[PDB]
């Protein structure tokens, strides 16, 4: 093999080994192999990478090269022919709220982030990619096909820059190219606290010994806090409304402001940490700031893990849940907790659950104002609608009363994301998330659809007839092969999401396997998993079984009417109760006595 000790992560950390707290970077979780699960390390490979030249060149780069004898289709063409649709009527999920979609994105951001490349503090190739669509080095443009409306209005391509990779940042050699995971693999609320020393310390309020996270000093939401502003210019959030001058928020994760509902949950989580810390100060007046911070933080990690494994995974995986994630039997230090490369594409099934609009509802859960329902595309990097247009309560009520979009073989990704995506570095609402997902699969060296069907012990369609039976759709199977020519060349993202959903779930057999085994691994490979004896005390876990997202809303917003089961579809007022009926977290178990 090639080097076994390569890398360029945070360099000088050593383990306490008896500390009851996670490190910020993820190091020291596994006592035998400390870097396992740590941030800024390579994404794991469950299968060898597939590149045009076997090392780093993505398939699709060289026009003359083939993949198993055929040309790989253009990402945008696949997007135009398979992924798009016009009519938004009838696409809503009748039994999943909008929060179902939104929590997925939260969990996802806690687990993985492969940042795009850079070496241009004052780059000009950065302009050669955008302006001229010239492929080279880290520019791997998404070219538009014959007859694409965007040709007439946008140019010849979308710019696209390859994902960052380990060891260096330089072109290189050595092993096959591995992309980086800039966040920690453990479900530990790294999206609230950060994955680097550097950022984690800047988010804290070190001006007072109260273990609080810094909040915004310029704006308030009915006496409730907002995240600090990221006062680095030029700002994407300012660009969308030159007049409002409202910057993006600063949170443990850089994508926090990608969309208004995401910014909203990040705010609730930040608020919850501070609520925590205050409650723990009343109970333990003698605790210093560091302990208030760590203890509140530890609690926040457990909430996220509990909501995720108890309420959210069961309804994604359905009947497949117990097949891949059996009851907890304790920590296993032999389990690899790393997020795999393929998981970062499998978890993108969520892109098909995003609806075309976002609503703001008032206290009676009725339209909030004259412009209550807004098109999704005007909410990318939009923080001014939150600070200057109602706060987060109207948005929170939308998350509860509105539905997620249902994955539909004939209607896969709304045009709000497929034609009007706004990328933070560029200036047009004209990008295509789907095409980007397809281009990224290739950038990341992903094996094809049948390689993963085999990995998961599932049949491999070799013929149109076989693909028809697997997809349970004659027309979809046909368009797919008219483009790919063999099921072996189908990009994992489109292939995985084209399969019919398993009973009581929201993903097909393949995705259920990839998702399922990954989640099983981060839970069983986590020394700080909340149920592992010694992490929390018995009385502390009894308190911790009573969480709910509904109650998180009650303690951190002025919404007083919430549903008992926030993830399923809920109708107002029938399924909405008063906050007094939802269980609270009893923190007396955290009361410490000195003598
Ligand atoms: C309107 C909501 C959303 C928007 C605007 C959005 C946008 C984006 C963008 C621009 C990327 C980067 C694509 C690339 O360069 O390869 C991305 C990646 C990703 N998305 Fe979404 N997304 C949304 C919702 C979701 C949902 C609901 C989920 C999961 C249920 C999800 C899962 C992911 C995952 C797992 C990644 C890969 C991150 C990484 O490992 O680097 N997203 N999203
Ligand atoms: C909308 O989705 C709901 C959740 O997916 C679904 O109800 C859930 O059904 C499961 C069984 O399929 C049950 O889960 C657990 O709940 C019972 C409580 O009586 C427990 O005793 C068992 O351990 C069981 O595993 C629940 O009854 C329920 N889950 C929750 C969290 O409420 C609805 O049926 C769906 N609605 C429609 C119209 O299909
Ligand atoms: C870090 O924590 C500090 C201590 O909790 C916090 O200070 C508090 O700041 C708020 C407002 O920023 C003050 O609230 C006061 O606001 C009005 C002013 O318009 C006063 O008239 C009221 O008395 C009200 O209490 C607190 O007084 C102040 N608390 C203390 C003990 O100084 C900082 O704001 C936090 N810093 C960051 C960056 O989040
Ligand atoms: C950019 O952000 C601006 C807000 O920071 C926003 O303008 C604001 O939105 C509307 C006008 O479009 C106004 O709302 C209503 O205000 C009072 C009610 O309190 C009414 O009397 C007005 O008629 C109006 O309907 C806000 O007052 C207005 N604020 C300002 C300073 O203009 C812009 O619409 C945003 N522009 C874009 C392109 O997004
Ligand atoms: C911890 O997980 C490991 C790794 O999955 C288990 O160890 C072995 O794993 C291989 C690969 O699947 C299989 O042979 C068995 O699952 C295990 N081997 C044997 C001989 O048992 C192991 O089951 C787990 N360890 C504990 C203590 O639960
Ligand atoms: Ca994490």
């Amino acid at each position: 093999s090639w080097e076994v000790g390569c890398g360029a992560p945070v360099p000088l950390v050593t383990c306490d080994e008896q500390s009851p707290y996670r490190t910020i970077t993820g190091d020291c979780n596994n006592r035998r192999s400390p870097a396992l699960g740590a941030a800024n390390r390579a994404l794991a490979r469950w299968l060898p990478a597939e590149y045009e030249d076997g090392l780093a060149v993505p398939f699709g780069w060289t026009q003359r090269k083939t993949r198993n004898g055929f040309r790989v289709p253009l990402a945008r063409e696949v997007s135009n022919k398979i992924v798009g649709y016009l009519d938004e009527e009838g696409v809503l999920d009748q039994n999943r709220s909008l929060l179902f979609m939104q929590w997925g994105q939260i969990v996802d951001h806690d687990l993985d982030f492969a940042p795009e490349t850079e070496l241009g503090s004052s780059e000009h190739s950065k302009v050669q990619c955008e302006e001229y669509c010239v492929q080279g080095d880290e520019c791997f443009p998404i070219m538009f096909p014959k007859n694409d409306p965007k040709l007439k209005t946008q140019g010849k391509c979308m710019p696209f820059f390859r994902a960052g990779f380990v060891c260096p940042t330089p072109p290189y050699q050595s092993l096959a190219r591995d992309q980086i995971n800039a966040v920690t693999s453990f479900l530990d609320a790294s999206l609230v606290y950060g994955s680097e020393p550097s950022l984690a310390s800047r988010l804290r309020n070190l001006s007072s010994p109260l273990g609080l996270m810094a909040v915004n000093q310029e704006a308030w939401d009915h006496g409730l806090a907002y995240p600090p502003f990221n006062n680095v210019k030029p700002s994407p959030c300012e660009f969308i409304n030159t007049t409002a001058h409202v910057p993006c928020f600063q949170a443990g994760d850089s994508r926090a402001s990608e969309q208004i509902l995401l910014a909203t949950v990040h705010t609730l989580l930040l608020r919850e940490h501070n609520r925590l810390a205050r409650e723990l100060k009343r109970l333990n007046p003698h605790w210093d700031g560091e302990m208030l911070y760590q203890e509140a933080r530890k609690i926040l990690g457990a909430f996220i893990q509990i909501i995720t494994f108890r309420d959210y995974l069961p309804i994604v995986l359905g009947s497949e849940m117990q097949k891949w994630i059996p009851p907890y039997q304790g920590y296993n230090n032999s389990v690899d907790p790393r997020i795999s490369n393929v998981f970062t594409f499998a978890f993108r099934f969520g892109h098909m659950e995003v609806p075309s609009t976002v609503s703001r509802l008032d206290e009676n859960y009725q339209p909030w104002g004259p412009e209550a329902e807004l098109p999704l595309h005007t909410l990318f990097f939009n923080t001014w609608r939150i600070i200057k247009d109602g706060g987060i309560d109207p948005l929170v009520r939308g998350l509860l009363a509105k539905n997620s979009k249902l994955m539909n073989q004939n209607k896969m990704v709304t045009s709000e994301l497929r034609n009007k995506l706004f990328q933070p570095t560029h200036k047009v609402h004209g990008f295509d998330l789907a095409a980007i997902n397809l281009q990224r699969c290739r950038d990341h060296g992903m094996p094809g659809y049948n390689s993963w069907r085999g990995f998961c012990g599932l049949s491999q369609p070799k013929t149109l007839k076989g693909l028809q039976a697997v997809l349970k759709n004659k027309v979809l199977a046909k368009k797919l092969l008219d483009l790919y020519k063999t099921p072996d060349n189908i990009d994992i993202w489109i292939g995985g999401n084209a399969e019919p959903m398993v009973e009581r779930g929201r993903v097909g057999p393949l995705l259920a396997c990839l998702l399922g085994r990954q989640f099983q691994q981060i839970r069983d490979g986590d020394r700080f998993w909340w149920e592992n004896p010694g992490v929390f005390t018995e009385k502390q876990r009894d308190s911790l079984q009573k969480v709910s997202f509904s109650r998180l809303i009650c303690d951190n917003t002025h919404i007083t009417k919430v549903p008992l089961h926030a993830f399923q579809a809920n109708n107002y007022p029938h399924d909405f109760v008063d906050c007094s009926a939802v269980d609270k977290l009893d923190l007396s178990p955290w009361a410490s006595r000195e003598n």
